[PDB]
């Protein structure tokens, strides 16, 4: 009965870092047509995914198109999702003795003050991995974990030895983007 | 008190799948060395882990080299570990309505005879994601999901209809490299 | 008929390794409708890229939709492209005393009977890097590079001591999935 | 004659972009000890690469360990190199009508003001692709390539209409973190 004449989608772009949303809109032209329904649709799907109504999620550093188009007439219009890397700020989660550093999507592991430590440590329900964690030369000791994804769950527990003799810490469970930590 | 003269570390080579191990053995000359101590080190850590007792464990696509270090003498010996990647052969897990199949890292869901469908997914601890499913042409629906890690888990479910009005199915949870189906 | 009826796309799965290309057709319905013309596109183009006239070049491994649209009606119709990963084989390029090894996207650098052994590379337009080559224990060095893609481009030589003294290898020319060797 | 007690890496931490070096340095305990020697390695070498003289370039995103062993005693100290990723920070390299803008590590090309507007593309060695670029909604055009490295050598030209007669642009080469543009 009002047939759509053109459609805009706003934002016409926008940044989002992995795992953030950001909601477009598709404006119908004139503002009467009787049928404003629009599908969406994203050229770089491993980049961002886009919801029936518009929520562009960021999967994964990359630029991508996300269109809308009109089911009356097939007028398309697009917006530039930019999604970008983790910040390399660094979030310290534990204490002086043990813990981690977030390091954008690597995790650092440390313990501070022994003889060895060795890193247990699964991700998500893949298998379980020991390592000896490598010494800095003054007693204390790192290892990295590589390239983590929004959502990752990851459990540790450290063996090391303090002085008095080995022990193993009560293992942790931390979300890659979730658990929070104090900053730089 | 006896030197250490030399290490040899077997098997030589190995090809592994990722989540896939192969235990490595360090043989310290001569065997009656007082010192038997090695370090396990890998120079490629996002390729493969390595355990300080030579447990080999595929993380990602590659090619690396797994060391051994005498404590005694710094005499070294090293392996090379190749990560096979995933491979191609199609696994179908669902049915002849509805599923996935398992392609390497990628998970093509699919919706057979519907007038639409829709995914409900979630991986690991990340937010739910919501996507229309892309239309054959012919009634059909299909979906990819890119990139899944060994021990990553899959929560899903889909909206359909096919021709009554549209019904949700079931919740079903698959753990990459972990569920099984079949090999079509 | 003048108009457009429908459209199927031939074929509708297909697999490429990457580097690969195959060509896809659009089946236009009514056997003789005036216009024949359709748009492609691709929703995962890290995946694989689409011509305008359909051809499908595998970009990187993982499994996307490509779809043709009518310009006359936007009949829509899809076929899945999985791209598969190049295979872990041992491809040599070299002689018996250096060169490399092809193992999918990893080069693994070799240099047999030396004292020691440095790798001269660069890749592409990039920056030359200079490494010493893991010892493997018997007076054989090798050194892996990781990650290649291809037409990726590698010069190359050798510093290494074969007992008489150091000197350096030619630079060669190495082009990711064009150069050739000796299989198995 | 005077032995080795001990090894500092200086600096212990150290952050670089990818493309990027940092020189560290062992300190040798005695400062008069007569063998200063040291073996540099790295544990995630798809992350940065180390040369024979401590000289560390950052490959890809992450954080690794560079540790220097000593020849006399073989004395062991680390340093935690993290590689950032390169900044999702807009470099417009081209003109009014058409270029490409640089969003971190992928490649939007863009013509203005054009009925249609195809890209002819190389990446270093491999196959010239063509696509048609993705329209805006307002005579404006884009297309999206991925995920490029540092030394890429990208040749491009476009095929657009800016309303009289299809044009050829000249061949233009774009090297990846080595052609500069202007900053947003
Ligand atoms: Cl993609
Ligand atoms: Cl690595
Ligand atoms: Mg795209
Ligand atoms: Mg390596
Ligand atoms: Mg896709
Ligand atoms: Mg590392």
């Amino acid at each position: 009965n009002v047939p759509v004449t053109g459609v805009t989608v706003n934002p016409t772009t926008a940044q989002v870092e992995v795992g953030q949303s950001v909601q477009l809109n598709a404006s119908v032209a004139p503002s009467n047509a009787t049928n404003k329904q629009v599908t969406w649709s994203v050229s770089g799907s491993s980049i961002a995914s886009v919801s029936p109504n518009g929520l562009v999620t960021g999967l994964a550093q990359g630029t991508t198109t996300v269109t809308a188009t009109t089911a009356d007439g097939n007028k398309a219009a697009s917006a530039t999702i930019t999604v970008a890397p983790a910040p390399s700020t660094v979030i310290v989660i534990g204490d002086e003795v043990k813990g981690l550093k977030k390091i954008g999507d690597d995790l650092l592991f440390y313990v501070n003050g022994a003889t060895f430590a060795d890193l247990h440590y699964k991700v998500n329900n893949g298998g379980q991995l020991n390592v000896a964690m490598a010494p800095t030369g003054n007693g204390n000791y790192t290892y990295p974990v590589h390239n983590l994804k929004h959502g990752d769950t990851v459990e540790y527990f450290f063996t090391y030895n303090p002085g008095q003799g080995a022990l193993d810490t009560p293992w942790q469970t931390y979300v890659h983007g979730v658990t929070q930590g104090t900053p730089e």
